């Protein structure tokens, strides 16, 4: 058998243009290309997030990747979100959302922006995402707080959209009134 693996060196960084395409829509059924891309995505969340596999495989952990962050301008998105959400979604799309919004109160990383960048990215605390699986099963979930911002955030990715276009520079840490911050 076999199969590439993601490296470091694999993702692009803020800056490279392919970063603000919006990502192209995939076709069904799924090619075996997009099948592979999907468990390279997922295999890389998880190795990162390994200790030992992390630190010998010289990864930077994370929560959730786009393909565009690969150079690859496809609306494919993987999450593995430590306990539990983990798979790849293929053309994902949210149909709806809740008043109340949230976020991330140590702030969102993304491992295409090296530098360090101040405040809060307001998102919706909850939200419901449609999307197609590796097998072809369409889905319909209901997510919330971290995993509602994880998937909000990844799915910015194949809009062209980086964490800070959401972030005032000059009133960082605006926040209106309710707003629930994770941490
Ligand atoms: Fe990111
Ligand atoms: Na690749």
């Amino acid at each position: 058998g076999s199969h590439m693996m993601i490296t470091m060196d694999d993702i692009i960084r803020e800056g490279n243009p392919t970063l603000r395409e919006v990502a192209k829509e995939v076709s069904l059924p799924l090619s075996e290309e997009d099948i592979s891309l999907g468990k390279e995505m997922l295999e890389f969340l998880k190795n990162s997030q390994d200790p030992i596999k992390a630190e010998e495989l010289h990864l930077r952990g994370g929560v959730g990747l786009a393909a565009p962050q690969l150079d690859i301008s496809k609306r494919i998105i993987a999450v593995h979100v430590p306990s539990s959400l983990s798979t790849v979604m293929y053309n994902p799309k949210i149909l709806s959302h809740s008043v109340q919004d949230a976020c991330l109160g140590e702030g969102e990383g993304c491992l295409s922006v090296d530098r360090e960048v101040p405040g809060y990215v307001v998102r919706h605390a909850k939200i419901t995402v449609s999307y197609y699986d590796m097998n072809g099963e369409k889905h319909k979930i209901r997510l919330k707080n971290y995993e509602s911002i994880v998937v909000q955030h990844e799915i910015d990715h194949i809009n062209g959209v980086m964490f800070y276009d959401h972030i005032n520079d000059q009133n960082p840490f605006a926040l209106k009134e309710g707003v629930l911050v994770i941490e």
